[PDB]
DNA sequence: AATCCAAA
């Protein structure tokens, strides 16, 4: 569908750091082009997707959300001599292998600046932290989603049918706690 | 310290 189901958004983007039950990953994406040295939104280069679940018929191995996203890029036919900024709002941050693949992509495509804004930090059984450091070293700008970013995703990706964004309890404090943890990760204190 | 991360 054109827009994301609102219950799906609210469940998957909740940012309580240690909450259980989120065994899918959702990713909303938007692209801007640098023109007259301003970032200008490419209206048709935006959307959302989820991971292909493990054991789903026709894709029994599954495919993580970040890989489905990278798959859609060549079909955009981005112009080789223009600078782009690609922003991904992710419900879980990249696992180690996804982080390595996104780092490979940005290493091969230097005209693309990747920003990852995540609701929660995916631990990947202790392996994700090194992957996030590797992705940052390759040039990605990784941050924790804040209130205004959740509201932007509600307003522009969700099938809200006119309902306003309703923040869940503790949103801001969760964002700020996760931001401290991400800072510790990226500077190798964790 | 560990939480948390499809699989019961
Ligand atoms: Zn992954």
């Amino acid at each position: 569908r054109h827009s994301m189901d609102p219950a799906t958004f609210t469940f998957n983007f909740n940012n309580e750091p240690w909450v259980r039950g989120r065994h899918e990953t959702y990713l909303c994406y938007e692209v801007e082009r640098m023109h007259n040295d301003t970032w200008v939104k490419l209206a048709q280069r935006r959307g959302f997707l989820a991971n292909q679940a493990k054991h789903k018929h026709g894709f029994l191995e599954g495919r993580h959300a970040e890989l489905c996203f990278l798959d859609v890029i060549p079909f955009w036919k981005l112009d080789l001599d223009q600078d782009y900024r690609v922003t991904c709002f992710t419900s879980w941050s990249p696992c180690f292998s996804c982080a390595q693949e996104m780092a490979k992509f940005i290493s091969k495509n230097k005209h693309v600046s990747l920003c990852i804004k995540t609701a929660r930090i995916y631990d990947d059984k202790g392996r994700a932290a090194e992957g996030l450091r590797t992705l940052a070293e390759a040039g990605a700008k990784i941050s924790i989603m804040t209130y205004s970013e959740f509201k932007h995703c509600w307003d522009t990706f969700v099938d809200h049918q006119g309902a306003p964004f309703q923040p869940w309890d503790g949103l801001d404090e969760h964002s700020q706690d996760l931001s401290g943890r991400l800072r510790a990760i990226l500077q190798n204190q964790e």
